[PDB]
């Protein structure tokens, strides 16, 4: 009938993103140089730091993933491209010295036969990226996969919620990936008006992936080094970058000049450009350029050295630690304004801020 | 007692741009959802849209491509009664298409009305600023005992009691929007306004118990804004400076600094006033021209039916019983948009 | 220990956050009563006040506000003869209401008595804290010599400044510390009240001893007014808005082909040499505006706007019945028109 | 489960978020009292302290805070014998009191040992993390060698930092972690506390042992800083309004016409080298001010008038007697000048 508690319900919820929060300092005993950024997914599966570059078209491909690696993280090779293509990338990685590479799979019929060819590359971990997590399509084809591949790293997404994260681990997935709208170059939440801020999402499907022993990835919205660290400190065992990954030179794509300096192309998987590569339409993203920032290593340094400075101020001496005992502190839009500079005009831009 | 005056700063109001849908477990596909929606029983749209009733917006092409579509629209009132009955008359014509019409409150209204049914539409609109009157109570009850089958859309409001009022008085359909418009300065001339979402939800929670539509007007800037007024409520969202650029839309397309605009402005503007001194209650501007309406309506209904599926939302009714949302800050607004990426190429829905 | 814990409790609301909710009306706006009381030798036909500022009101500004059924505050950056001899002109032009602003020194008194004499209606000791000793003993001085003289004090923000004023023996009681669109108070002191709750605020200790009380400051719209009426303001003062009209002090210049006059504090360095100087006040300019008739009108027509969407019969009905919603930021861009170019200005937005 | 369920409970207010409330005053802004006390052997006339910064601080400046009634931080971007030559310069010009930084390293004691026979006042142990044991023992090490020397530590924003500074020997705490003008801590380490929060948090625990706190950093207008004492700070520690006076160290540039001033972070690449590094700051410039005096007149005299407005003949009643109010964004926007095209530039507003 008409007696829908869901009715009085639908305004009740409150999200969090990052720069509603700051982290709160404590106690310390450790310095930034010796904590463990260290973190274990599977397994089968650890990585030395916890970043992974987001399987897009403009961010990761195989020059990409060795470079990642090489750095301590994980690279996810797109999915804008032929099976036997896709192999041949996650073949010349994992000939590269051992090293470790993901791969992005789409949900659709042709899925099992795409899995089949990273499978016999000796893929270590494939993503069943899309657009909506929470949907009997992907839950159905994460148990199929496990089925076949008893063994196999399975990274599930996107969801945002504790239901919908205890839905793909009960599944089979053993890597659940948070993140609906917070992207730079995503449109959902606009379009569509469905999201959670990405702090608050991190932080319910933590809550629910931690009673089965299931790590979380932060997927999207992390624009400086800082935004990394909260998304650990909310309950994120690693994160996924794409922006932050886009201008450096070991992404796919070539350098123009855009505003007298060095630019590259950065669009989303569900704009207009990137879906007319493998194939009106309605996207969700946009198509745009993001500055070159030269080798990739330089880029992971500032990355890790805010992680490390944020465990050094927060006392944690490993991932885990700043995952259980971290404390947050909610700020008004005046707290942003105070936390980044102000009342000065900057004039040499710095290596980690913009 | 001091009721009404310790009660002044008590009541809180969301837009918009304050909430966000959160997604659910979801059994169907954006392309395999129901669009449908049913106001009344003479009046079932396939799309949940209405074109706005404006001068700048809503004309015989207009009305004619909206209902092709699957929507509806409203012919403007600023016009004589011959040319508006005459305008009605051509959108049925053209294949029994439904077709509705404005009429303010004023003494010439059922003048207007009986030369509207004769022409055979299929909804009255009485349009007004201030919706919670006596004067328009007293309307709908001279028009409803005259014209018992004839739908009657009454608006605008933004509080229960004055939907209960309307709906006790015979409207079968309640306008929601006081203030919210794209071109509409009420809040700012006069003060007066509740913020677009919270009314849509007060007016549907009271609509909602008599079995009522209401139409969630004004405010919608983009696909996802008309996705969250139907999870708050709303059976049908009504579209101004949406529909204002298209090609069907009454008025030629200007050239300004090489590019193409179309006019579009309030109808409590000055020049919308002068056709039909001044306290104005909107503004008068230009949007981009966007071409023919099929490019604009596939859009809008392309975002409803991914916000649906993330929904988990096979109709409307699903969504407005279902659907829940989540507060955010500004900061969450601007996470929501995208953000630290120079926008290489504009994209269709998203300007 | 109750200081300490209670530095951080309170909260603030100002015309930007709040939204004035619709209600059954059965007036038609053009039907309403703006009329107004503030005392028995003072009643206003409309519900406005010019500001006592050096660009703002003088002789000419005090005259056309008075014919349109308002009041013109003359300033007092000028002699005690020059300022007599203004209030004696809008006098002898047709018996018109004037009030007159007097600051709180020895000199003070000498200039009230010349006001007096000169028949002013009602004496404003305007000051920057209306809540110091100095203020309250210049007002029990100024009651005892001219008991029936009409006496606005300010300017304060709380309720306990307000009961102070008005056990002082003020009939009048003006709000505002900070919201001026030309002041730095707040910004050089870090003082103030959000203006909408120093209103209500003020409002709900004056009602108790049947006094009035004026919002002066922040208004920038004619909606601000109405919500500031609704608030439990009697009447409302402004100042950016009239700095700009034909009939106030100044000239008019040109700036890339566009009319401006001159608009600055009273508390600015310009204002107050008319090094060692502290300001709290800064030096503009407003786009010029023509007859004040013309802004009056679209003001009034505001309001009674307003009190329809009320169902407020007169204003003491909009003061005691009026409720507001409150909305975020997101709330207030939808407020104001939005993703359209806007093409020509309006009469009341600009 | 506790430690998981209570990660997002706390709320942090800055100075933009608030205003102070108005209270009776009794007394006038020229005749209240700024003095404060920090030590037996550390008082200072104004509660003003420039930052130990390499472009805010050297002799220079320091013997002109003190001729002010301030006290100046001599920064340690300079060899031992440099630094207490610049110590030995501020007390060679007349008995000025005089402070310097010293970072947490192998060095510190060497380098305390050379300011001490300097006649140094105090010593500023400043560091990103006050709150660590390297600090804490660094402390407690000075202290046991020292036990009159005044020893101010940070930085830090929380009571149980500040307890744990106080029981190691610091007898002045300094609180700060994130709100500098060009600090990016909180941009790429995430850390920190809004500044008002911290103040108060600090203030709250340190009170009770008799220790007062430094406000430290976020100050950009002078009302900043009354909100800062009336937070429970002592006094306050400034940076970006101290760089582009005369008496700065560094020399005027020319950008665009206007004459400028270099002010960069200490935690800066170029502050640091005087690509491995990871910075927390920035490097900038800041308009030119002319001398220090001008500023300092500016800054005491919005302190005068905010204690006016708050009835506090003394910083002790500011502290333990003003009251805030809480504001939105709207309200930041009303208590700045607002809807008037600013024409000149005020001695104290941008
Ligand atoms: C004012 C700032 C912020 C600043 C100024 C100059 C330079 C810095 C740099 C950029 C170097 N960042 C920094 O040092 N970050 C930091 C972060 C977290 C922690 Cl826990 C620590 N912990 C230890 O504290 C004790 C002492 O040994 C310190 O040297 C350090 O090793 C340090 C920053
Ligand atoms: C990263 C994003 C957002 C993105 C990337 C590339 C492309 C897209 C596009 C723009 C194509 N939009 C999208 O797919 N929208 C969407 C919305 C709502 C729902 Cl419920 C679904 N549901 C189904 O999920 C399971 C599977 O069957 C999917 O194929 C899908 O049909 C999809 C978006
Ligand atoms: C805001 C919109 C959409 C708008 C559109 C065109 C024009 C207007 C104008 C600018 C004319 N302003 C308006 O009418 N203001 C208004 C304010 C308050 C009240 Cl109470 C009323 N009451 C209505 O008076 C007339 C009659 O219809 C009565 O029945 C009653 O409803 C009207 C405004
Ligand atoms: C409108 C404003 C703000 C303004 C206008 C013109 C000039 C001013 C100036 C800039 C001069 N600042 C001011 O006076 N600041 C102030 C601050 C705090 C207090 Cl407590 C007081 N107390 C007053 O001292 C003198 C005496 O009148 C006392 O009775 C009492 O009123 C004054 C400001
Ligand atoms: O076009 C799209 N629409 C919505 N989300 C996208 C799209 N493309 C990429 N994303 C998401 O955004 C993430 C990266 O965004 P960023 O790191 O914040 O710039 C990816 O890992 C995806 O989860
Ligand atoms: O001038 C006016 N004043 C106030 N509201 C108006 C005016 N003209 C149109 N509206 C309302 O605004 C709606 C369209 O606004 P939009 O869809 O946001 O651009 C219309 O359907 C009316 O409800
Ligand atoms: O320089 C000043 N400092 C602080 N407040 C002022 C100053 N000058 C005028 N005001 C106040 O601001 C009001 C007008 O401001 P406005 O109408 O909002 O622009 C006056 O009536 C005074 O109450
Ligand atoms: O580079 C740095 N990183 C972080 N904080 C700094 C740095 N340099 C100075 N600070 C802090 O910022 C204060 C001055 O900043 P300001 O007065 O707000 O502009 C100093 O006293 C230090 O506490
Ligand atoms: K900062
Ligand atoms: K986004
Ligand atoms: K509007
Ligand atoms: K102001």
């Amino acid at each position: 009938f008409q007696s829908n508690a869901m009715w009085e319900s639908k305004f009740v919820k409150e999200g969090l993103t990052f720069d509603d929060v700051l982290l709160v300092p404590a106690k310390s005993d450790v310095l930034p140089r010796e904590v463990s950024v260290k973190t274990v997914l599977s397994e089968s599966l650890q990585l030395n730091i916890p970043l992974i570059s987001a399987g897009m078209d403009t961010v990761t491909e195989a020059d990409m993933a060795i470079a990642m690696a090489r750095q301590g993280g994980l690279g996810i090779i797109h999915k804008n491209m032929s099976i036997e293509q896709q192999a041949e990338q996650v073949d010349k990685v994992k000939r590269s010295g051992g090293l470790l590479v993901g791969a992005a799979v789409g949900v659709t019929a042709d899925a099992m036969t795409r899995i089949d060819a990273l499978v016999k590359a000796s893929v270590d971990a494939i993503v069943l990226d899309t657009a909506h997590g929470h949907s009997q399509g992907v839950i159905d084809k994460v148990k199929e996969v496990r089925a076949k591949y008893p063994s196999l790293n399975i990274i599930a997404g996107n969801v945002a919620t504790a239901e919908a994260t205890k839905a793909l681990i009960e599944a089979g997935a053993n890597v659940v990936k948070v993140g609906i709208g917070p992207g730079s170059i995503c449109t959902t939440r606009v379009v569509a008006g469905v999201g959670v801020p990405q702090l608050t999402a991190v932080y319910d499907c933590a809550t629910e992936a931690r009673k089965h022993g299931i790590p979380v990835i932060a997927d999207g919205g992390i624009k400086y080094s800082g935004d990394m660290v909260k998304a650990l400190a909310a309950g994120a065992h690693v994160v996924m970058l794409g922006s932050m990954f886009a201008g450096v030179a070991e992404s796919p794509g070539e350098t123009e000049i855009y505003q007298g300096r060095q630019f590259k192309v950065y669009r989303g998987m569900g704009s207009v450009g990137a879906m007319e590569k493998g194939s009106k339409l309605v996207p969700e993203g946009i198509e745009g350029r993001v500055p070159y920032k030269g080798p990739l290593a330089d880029t992971v340094h500032q990355l890790v050295g805010g992680l490390r400075a944020g465990m050094g101020y927060c006392g944690a001496q490993d991932l885990e630690f700043l995952r259980e005992n971290a404390q947050f502190i909610r700020m008004s839009g005046a707290g942003l304004l105070e936390s980044h500079p102000h009342h000065v005009q900057i004039t040499k831009e710095a290596p980690n801020y913009s």
